[PDB]
C-alpha cells in the first residue's frame, strides 16, 4: 500500500534510523527527510532540533 509513516501524524521532527544528525519532519501529513548539519542535534523531548550547548571538553 502507500507509505503510512507520516499519515495521521502531528507536525514536528521525529528521530532518524541511520545517519548521525538527520531527522524526519512531518508537515500536513507529508514526510520530509532533512539534515541538521552544523552544531545542531535532534532532541526527542521537544520534537525539535537545537544547537548543542554542552561541551564535555
Amino acid at each position: 500500500g502507500s507509505p503510512t509513516f507520516c499519515q495521521g501524524k502531528a507536525d514536528g521532527l521525529y528521530p532518524n534510523p541511520r545517519e548521525r544528525s538527520s531527522f524526519y519532519s512531518c508537515a500536513a501529513g507529508r514526510l520530509f527527510q532533512q539534515s541538521c548539519p552544523t552544531g545542531l542535534v535532534f532532541s526527542n523531548s521537544c520534537k525539535c532540533c537545537t544547537w548543542n550547548g554542552l561541551v564535555p571538553r
